[PDB]
């Protein structure tokens, strides 16, 4: 009868633009307080286990990446969401995979083809265009993290997969076809920065870069383009600790974003996200829509991740690219 729900966060801005967003309007519809804990995606998986191997859960709900939300670690320390997930098979409204087992999408980003516009107008559209030297000249860039599916999967369909037939990846037709491209590629950014300062400097001219940092090159005033053939939607989810102390009301403030599309848009408005309603995307701002992937492009030609292939063979990725890279 003093009802609330912890949730953690990043912080930050993304946390802000939560608070705006969802928390504050359904505390407001609600009576029930949000109570949000910051830190690191690694700090708050750690403090999650912790918390699960003592009784003293303190967390309701924390967001991680849906690659993470994903493995069997995540799965041993939150809750099944299958059951609770069903309730939202009364619309098609929510894009494909919007709840599942380890939690329910809030938000997606998008790993894209970005080039630089040339003069006679003749732009990369496709992974295979970015493997065109002759057509499409200049530096390419590509990052360089721990984990390369991205990469790899870029190399698969530039090498002509078609992307329903992309998972399971054929890592050694992938690592082939990388070989060709591996002499022009000036810059393995590890930073967003440094894709953002690379194309400043003009280090290369055709890259596969955040959605996030091109729209911020594109809003600095630079001749910067990107294509959503074949672009990476990854997001993040909002899962349910195990056992957590308030789980009624934790799984009411995840059913008020699954059904709000308005508190989405504004939240994805803020983000420069892909929210898993259609409503959502469609609902946003003439601006904010200008500059992110439609719903027929999320369902036609955007590549959406295998979250049980890349976790199995993880360790196997990493083990190979760092060797690659030598």
């Amino acid at each position: 009868m003093e009802q609330r729900v912890v949730i953690a966060t990043t912080g930050g801005t993304y946390e802000k633009a939560l608070r705006e967003a969802w928390f504050e309007p359904f505390t407001k519809a609600t009576g029930i307080k949000v109570v949000t804990v910051s830190g690191t995606d690694a700090e708050k998986r750690a403090k999650v286990t912790a918390m699960v191997q003592t009784g003293n859960v303190t967390w309701d709900l924390y967001l991680d990446g849906e690659i993470q939300a994903g493995s069997d670690a995540h799965f041993a320390i939150t809750e099944d969401l299958s059951d609770f997930c069903m309730q939202f098979i009364n619309s098609t409204d929510l894009l494909a995979d919007s709840c599942t087992r380890g939690g329910a999408k809030l938000q997606s980003t998008s790993t894209l083809l970005a080039y630089k516009l040339n003069e006679n107008g003749s732009n990369p559209q496709t992974w295979a265009d970015m493997w065109d030297l002759a057509k499409f000249p200049g530096a390419r860039s590509f990052p360089n993290f721990d984990d390369p599916w991205r990469v790899l999967a870029a190399a698969l369909l530039a090498d002509g997969v078609p992307r329903e037939k992309l998972f399971p990846l054929d890592v050694d037709r992938a690592f082939r076809k990388l070989d060709e491209l591996r002499d022009s590629v000036q810059v393995w950014w590890r930073t967003g920065d440094q894709s953002v300062q690379a194309f400043r400097n003009d280090e290369y001219r055709v890259g596969q870069i955040w959605l996030t940092r091109a729209k911020a090159l594109k809003a600095e005033g630079y001749k910067i383009g990107w294509s959503y053939d074949g672009a990476f939607l990854v997001g993040d989810r909002i899962a349910l600790v195990r056992g957590a102390p308030n789980r009624e009301n934790a799984l009411k403030l995840i059913e008020f974003w699954l059904r709000n599309p308005a508190a989405q848009a504004k939240a994805c408005e803020t983000l420069s996200c892909t929210p898993p309603s259609q409503k959502a995307i469609s609902q946003m701002s003439s601006e904010a829509r200008a500059t992110l992937p439609s719903a027929a492009d999320v369902e036609n030609r955007i590549i959406v991740p295998d979250a049980q292939w890349i976790n199995a063979n993880m360790g196997m990725l990493v083990q190979r690219w760092n060797s690659w890279i030598r």
